[PDB]
């Protein structure tokens, strides 16, 4: 028959913050003509503020509970693909050039 | 038969703030001409605020209870694919460029 | 029957500040012509604030509880891939530039 | 029946700051014709602020309990691919250069 | 029956700051032409601010718990791939230059 | 009375040419925040292709003939002005800057 | 009475090319935040092609003709200005720089 | 009574070129935050191709002409003024540079 | 009474080529910052091809003629300015570089 | 009455070349924060091919002319001013370098 006694009195708490910057893929591409792949992003991030908060409370004196909590996170990948192929590309950001070429020949 | 006991008296709590940033996937693209590919973005966070509070109660004394709680997230994946393939381009954000030429030639 | 008292009296908690930066996969990218991949960026951090708080309460004197608490992550990967190719590009940000070219030729 | 007394009185805490720096996987890049390859950034970072907290309170006399608390991460990887190839490219960011040729040939 | 007792009274706490630097990737790429591959960083870092925190209390006179708690990380890695190749490439970031030529020729 | 004797025959006259080149001002200007001027561009340039072409034909034995010929170009300028001038500018054509001042004070 | 006899018989005359290049002023300035001045360019070029061409012919025997050509060109300058000025300028075209001040005081 | 006499027969003249480069004033300029002052460029150049010309005839025996020609061309300056003045000037184009300052203090 | 006879039979004249480089002021910058002047260029340069031609033909026996040709080039100059004047910079073109100042104090 | 006689018969001549490099003020500048002046760059250069080319032909016995060619070119200069001055310049290139300072004090 044990006791458990938590006594708060005169709590003052304030200015508990948590913050997070942005998670952005693709974002403020102003260039063109390339190959750009974000392939899978998990995200299992966890932002918490806390405050003047208690758990859980179980009294179970004497007890025969089975508390069981399971979290099965599966990812199983194969992966055979062709990812990213860019070529045969001219790329002239530049002004005033002149006679740029580019060629490709192949045979099979 | 134990005893729990908790007091809370005079608490002042205030100004818990918890916040993330944005999470987009092709966003301000002025740029053209490219391939951009966002591939099964998986978002599992979680912001919270928790202020003064309590989590489950559970008196249970001299109980045979049987408590499961199961999460089973599933992402097998097999990707035999072709993803993000870019040629045969030409480019040209420069001005007053003279004579850009690209060519490809192909036998099978 | 021991006994557990927790007396907190004239508690004054302020300013608990817990911040991260932005995790941004393709940011800000005016350049042009490339190729550009993040592959599978996996998240599991995690940002908290806690000010005052306390954590699970469990009185179970003489018990025979059994807690099982399983977090199985599962990421295996079989990646037989071809992943960021690039060739037979030109790229000329530069200005006045005359006669630039780029050959390929392939036999088999 | 022992007894565990904590007392806390005229407590004045403040200014508890934990902050961590940007995690950006390719930001900021106005190059191009080139290949940036992120491949699987794994975070378990954990940026933690505690103020005047507690943690857990297990209150068990002469108890038979089983806490079995597990966590399995696994990230087997079989990689067998062709990752960051880049040829037969010419690259002037130059200005004003004259007759710059790049051939490749190749019979099989 | 043994007691424990922890008086605190007066406590005046105060700037307890723990900072850490950005982790980036790739980041501010203005050059070109190149090949920046970042494979597998793997995170397992921890900023922790504690300002008069307590830790988990056990009041357990003759008990026979059994409190097991295991971290599992498992990164075996099985490579045998192609990273980082770059050839027949001319690069001219200077002005002026006069005909550069590469030449490169293959039998197989 | 002198004879003067001028036989052309069998003459066969074939590609005369004369090129030149442009002449512009202000042209292709992506950059901004300058100040550009052209002050009194002058042009007297000629460009001529004279092919099998004869001059004046002047038959004037024991003449008095007085033929003046004048051209009168006057360009006398008295400049006393403020031309370009270009301040308090903060000019930032770079990604991910922070904290940039420009500040100007001025007493009279 | 003197005698002038000029005979030409099977000329071919071929090919007289006259080139010259391009005279701009401002052109191709990607570049921002600068004063550029071009005053005053005065251009009397003169780019000529003669093939097979006569002069003027002038048959005046015992004459007393006055002959006058006259080109007066005049370009007297006074100049007491202010010509390109430029003051009070933060200029980074770099990336990620921080904290850049630039501070101007004048008291009259 | 002289006689003049010039017979050509059999004449073959071809490939006569004269060519010149190009007189660009400010042109390709990329930099910024810079003076560039191009002040009174004067151009009397002369790109002449002659093949198979003759000049002026004159046949005047026993004349009393007067033939004058004058080319006056005047270019007097008087300049008193303040060219290419720069300064309180911060230049950047380098990354990742921290607290840089440039101040002026004047007093009259 | 003199003759003056010039016989031309089978002349073969070709490849008679002249040519000069380019003349340009500014060209090229990709610098910044900086102070540039071209002040007064005078360009009185002659490029000539000649093949197979005559000069000027003078039949005047016995006569009184005054030719008089005058060209009469002015450019004096009375500078009294200041002209490339640059002070109070810093210009840092290099990367992480800390704590860069410049400081200037004038007192009249 | 004298006879002058020029008899040209099977004249084969070729490959007359004149070629002259470039004079470009300021070209190719990619270092910055400097003061670079070119004052005054007077050209009277003379490229010339000649091939098979007579001069003037003056056929004038016994005759009283008055031939008179002038070219008068001034350049008279009075230059009382201040060209070139740069000062209170921090130049850094390099990186990672740290505390620079430059400090001018004037008193009048």
């Amino acid at each position: 028959g044990g006791k458990v006694q938590i006594i708060n009195k005169k709590l003052d708490l304030s200015n508990v913050q948590s913050k997070c910057g942005s998670k952005d893929n693709i974002k403020h591409v102003p260039g063109g003509g390339s190959v750009q792949i974000v392939y899978k992003p998990v995200d299992l991030s966890k932002v918490t503020s806390k405050c003047g908060s208690l758990g859980n409370i179980h009294h179970k004196p004497g007890g025969g509970q089975v508390e069981v909590k399971s979290e099965k996170l599966d990812f199983k990948d194969r992966v055979q693909s062709k990812i990213g192929s860019l070529d045969n590309i001219t790329h002239v950001p530049g002004g005033g050039n002149k006679k740029i070429e580019t060629h490709k020949l192949t045979f099979r």
